[PDB]
DNA sequence: TAATATTAC
């Protein structure tokens, strides 16, 4: 698994962990370059049960080498990985039901 | 892409 990007959409299915903890371990994660802003929301699939989405924008580009590097932890938790095609459409469609939470400043 | 999974611009 690869990926180099300045901007990552990161999905969570079934997972428990609350909005604000997972945006504190997100924030706490080693990484080369700088976290500039860290969005995190709590939706509900169809059946009831909670899962995460985020926006993670760095400073310059990441390069993502392992596909568990954002895996996190309560039970583990791993999410979906993709490189933000447009930041402002993620920043959008995270925001949509009201429920998350950010850290930094949205970037360019 | 893996590896959560129907959730993922
Ligand atoms: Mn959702």
């Amino acid at each position: 698994f690869k990926i180099y990007a300045k901007n990552y959409f990161l999905t969570y299915p079934n997972c428990s962990l609350s909005k604000e903890e997972a945006l504190s371990q997100l924030k706490n994660l080693e990484t080369p370059t700088n976290k500039k802003y860290i969005k995190v929301c709590r939706e509900l699939h169809e059946n009831g049960e909670p899962h995460l989405h985020v926006l993670i924008q760095f400073e310059g580009k990441y390069q993502c080498k392992n596909q568990r590097f954002f895996d996190l932890v309560s039970a583990h938790f791993h999410p979906n990985i993709q490189a933000a095609k447009s930041s402002t459409d993620v920043k959008t469609f995270v925001e949509k039901d009201g429920d998350f939470i950010d850290f930094g400043v949205f970037q360019i």
